[PDB]
């Protein structure tokens, strides 16, 4: 490759390449306005062009790093805006862009991004479709400047399906907004998700992402075999251990590459990866990521003859502890896709602890024989725990689940705020709208991704505000200790009533012309303040106070002054 980039030009295509482009200047110049950017975008295009015209033409050989550094200092608002940013530019090619990595803000201090009305939104689709679009791109990025570029371009494809289908129907707004806040959460999800992985590879190491990598590709690829899932394991890591540095550009070829062998060697990982390496290289990788769990082979004989049965056991654990305790988590993942993947994880430590103590003294084979005995409460009790809770959901709703839930959870950690408690028990009685009527099978694998997403995100703001003590002991654990912590939590008995201050409860007629969502959150906000004045009320005393504020929310609709006080003296007993 002469012209790397004229390669680029050729294999994403010039829409590609323009958004990526944009995409990768705004998480950069996050303190840049959109003309600017535009400005930047379209200059690098025709450059490039002359570039697949003549590759052999003028700075055409330099490398992406090399051209993508000098235009960045081209920015002549570069040294006041910036500051340290432009001090690095006079750094050779190879120290210039690992500075540039270390001066991304993760948090930059932007304003809010405000959602525009629907007539707003389909016009401005419809006056200029191409501004608009890429608007999506450059608030995302300058915000979130880690996300990964494709991703982000597969993003804003889905964010152009809402615009052409809701902006032509009766009802704009009836099918535009709940595919937008669709988008709008999965986006978010997938960057605190991706940040979260980059942190459990800083405090807790190689190994065990090693490990939850082998339990999760061996359950996506469950008819392949354990060097194949090992190599799998070991290129994926580098992989993501790469992508957390920030080089966009050696993260993305890392993942074409991955993704090159793994569509290479197809009949030797799955079958159900068939379709997708047909899909052009900008989505290969992103979809083997989303692609569906294989069948397994059928006749998988049970793990205890090579993990169980045998005299071996002891000395091949010897040999190498991690490829033996591998192998275990290989051959129970590939047979088990519907658990977890942390709980793999617990069950093979325990498997360790044993052959430890075990397999080093006396009978060996005497003392591991009742080891997947220990298995059974552990495989149980997120089985149970789920059986408890979508039940709960089925009988009451999304919105009652929420409520028990925000009672239970405000006993349990009163010392948390209370926008805290009330965002946090109002996504957990979301996770059961979304996979709650999901069969067995793929419960506990979408529990696990989406309360990790919610306990990581309740602990964000801990760690910037903390409170309670034993919040804190249960996200700094382990990741396969992190949910058993949070479900070992019980009423805070060495807890202070909070002060009765009749202000709180003092409600007012906005909320009859308040919206259904804004009613909910003030309704809530008022239940966790009434725990917190007073936490030993029974379920049966509280279902009084809640069905009588119900009542008298409706037959005040200024009424909430006299009668409105008759309650809060009324509910004080
Ligand atoms: C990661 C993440 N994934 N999604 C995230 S927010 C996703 C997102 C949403 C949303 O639905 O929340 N958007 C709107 O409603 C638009 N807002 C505008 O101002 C559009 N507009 C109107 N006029 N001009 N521009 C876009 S901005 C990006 S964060
Ligand atoms: C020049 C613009 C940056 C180039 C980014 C390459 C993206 C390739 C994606 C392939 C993949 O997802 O593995
Ligand atoms: C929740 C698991 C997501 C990742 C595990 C499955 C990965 C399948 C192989 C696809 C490799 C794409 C590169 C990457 O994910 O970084
Ligand atoms: C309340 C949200 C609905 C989900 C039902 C509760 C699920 C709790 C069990 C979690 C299973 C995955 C976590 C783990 O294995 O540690």
């Amino acid at each position: 490759h002469k012209s790397e980039v004229a390669h680029r030009f050729k294999d994403l295509g010039e829409e590609n390449f323009k958004a990526l482009v944009l995409i990768a200047f705004a998480q950069y110049l996050q303190q840049c306005p959109f003309e600017d950017h535009v400005k930047l975008v379209n200059e690098v295009t025709e450059f490039a062009k002359t570039c697949v015209a003549d590759e052999s033409a003028e700075n055409c050989d330099k490398s992406l790093h090399t051209l993508f550094g000098d235009k960045l200092c081209t920015v002549a608002t570069l040294r006041e805006t910036y500051g340290e940013m432009a001090d690095c530019c006079a750094k050779q090619e190879p120290e210039r862009n690992e500075c540039f990595l270390q001066h991304k803000d993760d948090n930059p201090n932007l304003p809010r991004l405000v959602r525009p009305e629907v007539d707003v939104m389909c016009t401005a689709f419809h006056d200029n479709e191409e501004t608009f679009l890429k608007k999506y791109l450059y608030e995302i990025a300058r915000r979130h400047p880690y996300f990964y570029a494709p991703e982000l371009l597969f993003f804003a494809k889905r964010y152009k399906a809402a615009f052409t289908e809701c902006c032509q129907a009766a009802d704009k707004a009836a099918c535009l907004l709940p595919k937008l806040d669709e988008l709008r959460d999965e986006g978010k999800a997938s960057s605190a998700k991706q940040r979260l992985k980059c942190a459990s590879l800083q405090k807790f190491g190689e190994r065990a992402f090693k490990a939850w990598a082998v339990a999760r590709l061996s359950q996506r690829f469950p008819k392949a075999e354990f060097a194949e899932v090992s190599k799998l394991v070991t290129d994926l890591t580098k992989v993501h251990t790469e992508c957390c540095h920030g080089d966009l550009l050696e993260c993305a070829d890392d993942r074409a590459d991955l993704a090159k062998y793994i569509c290479e060697n197809q009949d030797s990982i799955s079958s159900k990866l068939k379709e997708c390496c047909e899909k052009p290289l900008l989505e290969k990788s992103h979809c083997i990521a989303e692609v569906e769990n294989d069948e397994m082979p059928a006749d998988l004989p049970s793990l205890a003859a090579d993990f169980v049965e045998s005299k071996d056991v002891c000395k091949n654990y010897a040999e190498a502890k991690d490829v033996f305790l591998g192998m275990f988590l290989y051959e129970y993942a590939r047979r088990h896709p519907d658990y977890s993947v942390v709980l793999l994880l617990r069950l093979a430590k325990t498997y360790e602890t044993t052959l430890e103590k075990c397999c080093a003294a006396a009978d060996p084979h005497e003392c591991y024989a009742k080891v997947f005995d220990e298995f059974k409460p552990l495989v149980e009790e997120p089985q149970n725990l789920i059986k408890q809770n979508c039940e709960l959901f089925e009988q009451l709703g999304e919105y009652k689940f929420q409520n028990a839930l925000l009672v239970r959870y405000t006993k349990k950690v009163p010392q948390v705020s209370t926008p805290t408690l009330v965002e946090v028990s109002r996504n957990l009685g979301k996770v059961g709208s979304k996979c709650c009527k999901h069969p067995e099978a793929k419960r506990m694998p979408c529990a696990e991704d989406y309360l990790s997403v919610v306990l990581n995100q309740l602990c964000v703001l801990h760690e910037k505000t903390p409170v309670s003590d034993r919040v804190t002991k249960c996200c700094t654990e382990s990741l396969v200790n992190r949910r058993p912590c949070f479900s070992a939590l019980e009423v805070d008995e060495t807890y202070v009533p909070k002060e009765f201050n009749a202000e709180t409860f003092t409600f007012h007629a906005d909320i009859c012309t308040l919206s259904e969502k804004e009613r909910q959150i003030k309704k809530q906000t008022a239940l966790v303040e009434l725990v917190k004045h007073k936490p030993k009320a029974t379920k049966e005393q509280l279902k009084a106070v809640m069905d009588d504020f119900a009542a008298f929310v409706e037959k005040c609709c200024t009424c909430f002054a006299e009668e409105g006080k008759k309650l809060v003296a009324a509910s004080q007993a």
